[PDB]
């Protein structure tokens, strides 16, 4: 029964053609949904009660579109998101962190506009986790956004939106200085021929996967759901193909901001992403990512590849990793393990931000500390196991890979352990 | 010899990549497509696309197959649509650069326990009106195909039966259906109501993969550019869907309400043409050819053996075309199954085979009507030169190019066994 | 170039020109061959063990010390000739030469003692002389038995029974020397600790032109099973009388290593020849060149694809450790082992990094020479009060001994493999450590 | 049949990995194909008798090597006459006649910087006596090859120059030497004294790999069966060395003292024949063909394009043979470079080309002696039928086998462009 589920016959295929031939509509997905969902907050999704339903449906990142609405409007949206998120904090083993992303208005006819400087300052003051920087055309645009965030915004992730020909042509220099990328297909589809957008999307996703940096696919993914309860056949195909392409996140704009079915749009992206993740041909994907990732003398990078290899060898249900900044979890995610990456962190901001990385499930640790550091580490690993059992990731008898470091503080991950559950 | 400009076009840097990941990383929006569009476009005929003048614009835009939906309209209405298609097609007979065959496909209303009475009558209408293809609705098992075949009667055994897979049973019994069918249509409209909407992409990719393995045509259909029924431009999901159906391996892509009743039928055809050309250049031929070769069983059939040798030879020299002489279309179909980048120019005396080979990706039919030469070898050479001169006129070939030529050792269908390398003079 | 660019700037272009590294980075086996370079010098310690047959040319204590220095790892006693008294004196001379280097535990070289049986002769199974010779082996503490003319699984069960309850730790290496042994190979390998491709008799029992097929098949199946395989007989035959071997002989040694042999053997070359020390030096020089020429990119990929999924934590840790070692160009993998098993499971994935096996068992230290790339370090300190401290001291002993021997250098990365509790069978941890 | 797929290591040939290919090698799986690696035997006192030479031709000797380091011109002229007399004693049965090449191995430069005066005289003797090949000793750079070519004069333009790599400089300047040479010899005797003995296998494997990539013949030489100079059977290292030279990709294997002066010249040839047949069946063609195709550059030469198409077609149908008509041997050499499992039966009228194609693995030369037919197409057909009749008599072909036939569009060398699938009747 285990080997009939989650497209495992198609996963064992010797060629990509045979993998396609073995895909089975009756093979049910079992793993938790790996690709994060970004939902744009607006009149249709602003209330606390509506936001609770969207969190339950699968929303991981709330997007604030600063092209419309005042600072007062956006501050109320942020407060409503935080109220809905904290309503589930009473059960720490099941609590789900939700990131808040600020999407800038952009440069308009201008570099960094004066409104963007004020909006970025608002973001830092309100503790946003991510900035989706509009119309990034070159590396100096990213440096300007970074400078506008100041010393208090050092920890905010900058995701550069590629929306025109120049952004595509200067992609490598933009990715180098960015934390990640958004394929902003709306403007991209007007700036370059509509029939070429799929080439830009596939190229950018491939380069972000190679760099190990998050990539978001955005705009018109389930467009018809703004007025209709069910999407078109092209829309479900688009969501599935963005996941198969290698996107870390998928996005909803008008579908959740102003449409009549915001919760249903989130549920639809969740249902498609789960099916598409099981249909990923891991045999070729892992081989290619492993071959292309450069040789490294960084112990976190070395431990990450060893852990992902070990996970595939034993069909590990999960890789439990301790992380301060999210970096150790991101380096595991870049190798696209089938095993869920359960990231145990004390940082509420890192817990929200790791939603940008495919297959990272953040757990915010709030248990009393242990006097002995080695005992504190072990208690965090047991917390990952207990949350994993409650959420359906793990069962007694499963094997897990545990990734830790040799001393406290960020940057010292160097250990991988094989553990039997219970 | 060819220049650096040649190797920058048609996604050639991405084509030379050693891995699929590197192939994706090398895709370039500035690398322009050069080859002729190989995925056929099926447009549904209706009130928005029935007039002779509108049909001429749709042929110019790229329509290769006209679909008649027998779920609506009388026999008289469909006979007038067929006459209008034929009138629009024959209006280009004066210019060899513009004349193109257009297939006519009858899409049945569907089943009741067996073949419905209306389907028996509609299939008989198809034979009487000389249709080329039947898109058989709601095929659930091999006996449904046998019933459609029997209803094509004494005169219509040459009509191609494309089975529409629209429900759970058709998906589960796919192998037995494909075995007795000429091809398959992934009919996503009903399929998306019969099975969970989130599973349709799995059924589409599986059916396309199995048809590619079997060397039989597969059509991707329904809601590909849906928003274009009322809007002049499609959504980002719609252009992505068309490109991904071509990258999946679909031989044909289809338009339904977009051309039958929408406000922009010509624009919908133009959009499918533009996307398909871009997506065909983005196909990773290096892995695709290797996998089709490895999966295809060994064969002692000379047509099959010649086809793989010709496709291998075409890749070796960057051949502009493979010119094949065919009476039934079979030798061209066996070349098409290996997905050459070279266009397959199929020269035939059969008007029906010329229309039907539009079902096979990358087959460009040329209908030959000259009186037959007394010496067979001279008649073969005249048809090969007709393919070369048509290719020159249409932009496929230039003097100095290399072409692969596929013929047989004697007249009649079934004897293809020869592959030649010719320098265009 | 992007996959090695940062490491090339850090370690230098000279590092990536040595040990056939340009040929190692090739995308195809054909390109790997085209890039093999006679100017690319080997750097790694020799990983294929050398078995030398003891005889009149190599029996003295002084001669044995030179053979240990030249690279002999396993001493073979051929029980087809010589009395029990003769073989007991050979064993005592080997042990005296081995213990003459015990003064420095960090450098000392364990040497295994292997008993090669006379065989069944015209009989159907275990002969009476073999029963007596196997009892002599147990009484004299031999580490390995090379069982002659093994034809079926019941032959190895008979050898096992003759070793008695006190010889349970002795490794049984089945010699495949005839058609039946080749045809029943799978059942023989299943119950054996390893195999010897005994080409002398095999080349008379089957057509001489088919021996290479049997050798390549048996080496491939042993590599797939993760069990040691020895290539034997006439590898450097002309060196019995000449100081230099023929072109076919150097080729044969290199190809046995490239095929995947864990051990290579010398018979008359060391037992009776005029150049026993030179024959050992020649096998050492060829094996180091051939080990660097192994196409690890395809070999590692194929060993992972063919090896079934495992729920054994030692097996899971071993593949993770070998993958980590390749990622950082690790100098060594340091492993703690009681029986040798954790080191054997690392060895089956054929890492380029040396596997430094730290053990308290003198017998396991001798026996791990059967596994390619395992360098045994015998730890003699009494146990620390706290088990975690005792584990740490053994890891540090491997590091310090490694540095003092040129295996490790300051700045190198090392992979360390340990377990969660004392006793054999609990290896489950892999650590990345920087050498300071 | 199942018996067919159990022979010639076919279970090991179908393996998905090289490791699984090794695990499936079977000592009971008998070789079926004809031996494709040529055997060069050095002529000396043990192999000069016309009667002894007839036995060596029957045992499998394809090339007779004359070592000009020993013996006078008078001695070598008698060797040549004895070889020719033994070879021509079988000319009375044209369907079984085996051509045998004559190769002149030069003394070398000695302590000098380039072409010695004795080599100039020996090379002139070679041209005057019609030798087919020159094995040029101690080639260190491209100018050494040009000097050998100049010494052959205007009448020796058709002689093949095989450069012997015997020292460090030859290995380091390998690429420039291969570029101007017809092929290479890995001369392990001197190479093993000029560089450390333990590094010779690296130079051998590298040079064989680069020659396979370039599509040029490579010879493995010296001490392959050394102990057979005095003993009836070789050592285990010697049989392994022969098998590994074939597995490495050598086109030819050589015997020196084993045939020139030893007591078992015929047995040494029989032993190389037996080992080479076993080793050729153990070649992992799945990976080898894939890598040769991937590495071989794109080509606009029709002979090269036809060759890859023909080899691909041969693998698809398990063709018993590829029958090629050739004037210079070039069309057969281009087929050989893709290492088909099918035997390349090369039909030629050139006695010299028939002798020289023995340098290319898997090429079986057939010398055609009939004068040209009046109709060129009939002359082509008669030569193809001669290849079939020779193949049937020699055991290469049987009724029911498929063969690939490679011809050109006009008489004269350089116009091969046709591949055809033929059933043996
Ligand atoms: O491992 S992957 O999932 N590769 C998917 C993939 C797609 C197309 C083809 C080429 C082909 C196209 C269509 C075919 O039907 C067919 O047989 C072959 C081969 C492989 C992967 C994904 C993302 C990044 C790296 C790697
Ligand atoms: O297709 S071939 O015959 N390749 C042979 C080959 C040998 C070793 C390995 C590396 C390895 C892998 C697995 C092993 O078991 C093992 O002993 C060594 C991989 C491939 C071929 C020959 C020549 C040129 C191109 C191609
Ligand atoms: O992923 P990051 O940010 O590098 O954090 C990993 C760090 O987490 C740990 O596992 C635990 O550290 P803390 O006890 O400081 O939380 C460290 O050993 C390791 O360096
Ligand atoms: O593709 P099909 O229908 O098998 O037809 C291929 C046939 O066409 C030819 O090339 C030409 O045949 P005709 O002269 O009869 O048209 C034959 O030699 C070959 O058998
Ligand atoms: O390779 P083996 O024989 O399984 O030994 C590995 C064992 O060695 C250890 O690392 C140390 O164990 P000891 O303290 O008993 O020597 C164990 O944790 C582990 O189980
Ligand atoms: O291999 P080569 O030397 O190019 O010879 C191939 C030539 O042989 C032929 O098949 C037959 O030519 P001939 O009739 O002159 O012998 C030509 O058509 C072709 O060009
Ligand atoms: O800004 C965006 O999100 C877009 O243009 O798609
Ligand atoms: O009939 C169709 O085309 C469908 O249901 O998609
Ligand atoms: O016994 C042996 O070692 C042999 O036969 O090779
Ligand atoms: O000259 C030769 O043949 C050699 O040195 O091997
Ligand atoms: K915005
Ligand atoms: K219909
Ligand atoms: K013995
Ligand atoms: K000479
Ligand atoms: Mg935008
Ligand atoms: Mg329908
Ligand atoms: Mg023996
Ligand atoms: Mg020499």
């Amino acid at each position: 029964a285990f080997f009939q589920q989650q497209q495992l016959p198609a996963a064992m295929a010797d060629t990509f053609l045979e993998h396609l031939c073995l895909l089975d509509i009756d093979s049910e997905p079992v793993a938790a949904r790996s690709t994060s969902i970004i939902a744009t907050i607006g009149p249709a999704s602003r209330s606390v009660e509506r936001l609770k339903e969207m969190i339950k449906a699968g929303m991981n990142i709330a997007r604030l579109n600063f092209s419309h609405g005042s600072h007062e409007y956006h501050a109320e949206s942020i407060a409503n998101v935080r109220e809905a998120v904290e309503s589930f904090a009473g059960s720490p083993l099941s609590y789900r962190p939700v990131a808040i992303a600020l999407d800038t208005k952009g440069p308009g006819s201008g570099g960094l506009s004066e409104q963007d400087v004020r909006d970025l300052r608002f973001g830092v003051e309100h503790g946003v986790d991510i900035v989706f920087a509009s119309f990034v055309r070159k590396a100096s645009d990213v440096a300007a956004v970074r400078a506008a965030l100041g010393p208090e915004g050092h920890g905010i992730k900058i995701i550069s939106k590629i929306e025109n020909h120049e952004g595509v042509k200067r992609f490598d220099e933009i990715l180098e200085v960015s934390d990640g990328i958004m394929v902003a297909r709306g403007d991209l589809g007007i700036e370059i021929p509509a029939e070429k957008v799929f080439l830009a999307q596939k190229m950018m996703i491939g380069r972000c996967n190679l760099a190990g940096k998050p990539v978001v696919c955005a705009t018109q993914m389930l467009e018809s759901m703004i007025t209709k309860p069910r999407p078109t056949r092209a829309e479900t195909s688009d969501v599935a193909n963005a996941v198969l392409d290698g996107a870390d996140c998928i996005m909803l704009s008008g579908e959740t901001a102003k449409g009549n079915f915001p919760v249903e749009a989130v549920k639809m992206q969740h249902a498609i992403a789960r099916e598409a993740e099981a249909a990923v041909y891991h045999r070729q994907l892992f081989e290619e990512l492993r071959r292309a990732a450069p040789l490294s003398r960084d112990p976190t990078e070395v431990t990450a590849i060893g852990a992902v290899e070990a996970a595939f060898k034993c069909c590990a249900a999960a890789i439990i990793v301790l992380t301060t900044t999210g970096r150790s979890a991101q380096l595991l995610s870049r190798y696209r393990p089938r095993a869920a990456v359960i990231a145990v962190t004390r940082s509420a901001q890192a817990a929200r931000q790791v939603h940008l990385c495919r297959g990272v499930f953040p757990l915010l640790y709030r248990e009393p500390p242990e006097a002995i550091w080695a005992d504190d580490v072990d208690r965090r690993v047991q917390f990952g196991i207990e949350s994993g059992k409650l959420r359906g990731f793990l069962r007694v008898g499963d094997l897990v890979i545990v990734v830790t470091g040799w001393r406290p503080g960020s940057g010292y991950t160097n250990i991988m352990r094989v553990l039997s559950i219970s």
